[PDB]
């Protein structure tokens, strides 16, 4: 049965993936951008920053916010949703450690939309914890040869980058990118906090009093006071929502790329990156075929 | 191995479904049934505050004209994932635990007070009739719908629309409960469907213009499908753009390996209890994974019960 190479391009946006992926037998899923203008909504990501500036200057409240903003991050990560349930099915276990039939490259993973924007809009004011970890608890299972390469870019950069490149209807907001490049940080490190045997549940007690402290890990954002009883203790719901995450998290193979270079630099620096990369084998011999349809139909109707 | 019986009680409010199910309860020995209730003290305190009420609310406020047709969706939408929560938390941390059909005395009998569909199907696509919400949240929501698990038993009730109406009567928004008894009669039609061989994608031209394990195969337009005919989700040449049309295949796969059950509410309150103890004869089992799985499985609906039953 053939083999596939799933890679997931994901990490905080501006720094150059879309570039990376453009440049870049090899079937792509881009951006869903007209899901998110036309087909799913009116212009979803205006909606999100203007609601987002809105309650900085104060004329909506914190609940306002957060229904609009947990509504739209839910039309936001439907493509990669719905991509990522009739996909699933095909693909089987992993191979190992030589050649690959199909090399699909994807622009985002589910949790991209599940737990990344709305973890940012948590520290932004605009979500609540409890909207975050419902989204967390509906992160479809991780499967073998889940790759997924973060970016690596130094700020200034980035906000430079971030500028030039700005989507329709978005604002240059420098407190969400922190945000989002502080969620994406503790993200690679909660998956290598995992792997190296991290207990969350062990380890909570270090929140108030060889792997990543518990503090730089996602873990420490759900201490959020609305998760917790009285007694201070989390409420179980929110401790099984832990749970999940640890289990989806930690069998993900996390890879960084390096922004900080020409996208010549960049759109081989990801190639490099697939050699370390886990490949699976596919369920049905048609299986590679209707990926690719998916894969071609995906872009046509919502990759512009 | 040891077996495990799993049983979701749902369908539209109103019809006996907590009594009935406390009463089945109640006959089993102390620890080899346990129920897992109605989360209400997450809809009301731990996941936001008042969600039922914010529901009524809005949907009253958009039948005045108060609110928009977009406003009334942003919030049922997000009072929707906070209603779903503490079913999807529950199904993800229990499926490790379960392992394949053996055949229809458990070790362990859990009888839940609704399944995640209800949360993510059935009351977004009844708010989906009652306009409050989008037929586009609705197919997000049935694309996050967790892999339905084997051994997966659900029983719907079947009650006269005046018998219902009564019981009901004591805001009372009696298009919500055409819209919900619709909306659970096309799913219980749409499963019949999907096992009597129906392929969605062969039949969808058919459209234009229950039992669940018996009888003869319904007609598309007596299933779910229907709902999704909406311009909304139509390209430019009349076909399903294929976001949506993917949504109704994951729609397809999740419900067509469930056992699905109708118990007659139009009946006392220990006729139901029979009734029901007489339908969980055929119903399919399944063995855990580990030796452990048992217990911990009792843990987790006691704990849930404790915490947010009540
Ligand atoms: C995936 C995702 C993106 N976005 C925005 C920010 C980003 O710059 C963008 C393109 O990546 C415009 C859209 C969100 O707000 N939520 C999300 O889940
Ligand atoms: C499960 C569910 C219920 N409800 C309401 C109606 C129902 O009568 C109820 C108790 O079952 C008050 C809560 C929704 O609005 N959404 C849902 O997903």
């Amino acid at each position: 049965m053939p083999t596939l190479l799933r890679v997931y391009i994901d990490g905080p946006h501006g720094m150059g993936k879309t570039t990376t992926t453009q440049l870049l037998d090899i079937v792509y899923v881009p951006e869903p951008m007209t899901y998110w203008r036309v087909l799913g909504a009116s212009e979803t990501i205006a909606n999100i920053f203007t609601t987002q500036h809105r309650l900085d200057q104060g004329e909506i409240s914190a609940g306002d916010a957060a229904v609009v903003m947990t509504s739209a991050q839910i039309t936001m990560g439907m493509p990669y949703a719905v991509t990522d349930a009739v996909l699933a099915p095909h693909i089987g276990g992993e191979a190992g450690s030589p050649p690959p039939a199909l090399t699909l490259i994807f622009d985002r993973h589910p949790i991209a939309a599940l737990l990344c924007y709305p973890a940012a809009r948590y520290l932004m004011g605009s979500m609540t914890p409890q909207a975050v970890l419902a989204f967390v608890a509906l992160i479809p299972p991780t499967l073998p040869g889940t790759n997924i390469v973060l970016g690596a870019l130094p700020e200034d950069r980035h906000i430079d980058r971030l500028a030039k490149r700005q989507r329709p209807g978005e604002r240059l907001d420098l407190a969400m990118l922190a945000a989002i490049r502080r969620v994406y940080g503790l993200l690679a490190n909660t998956v290598r906090y995992l792997q190296c045997g991290g207990s969350w549940r062990e380890d909570w007690g270090q929140l108030s009093g060889p792997r990543p402290h518990i503090g730089d890990t996602l873990f420490t954002l759900f201490r959020a006071p609305e998760l917790l009883a009285p007694n201070g203790d989390l409420y179980n719901v929110f401790a099984w929502a832990l749970d999940v995450l640890a289990k989806r998290l930690r069998s993900m193979h996390v890879f960084i790329l390096d922004y900080d270079q020409s996208p010549a630099g960049c759109r081989d620096a990801l190639l490099q990156l697939t050699s370390g990369m886990v490949q699976t084998h596919v369920t049905t011999p048609g299986s590679i075929p209707t990926i690719c349809d998916l894969a071609r139909t995906f872009a046509r109707e919502m990759g512009e």
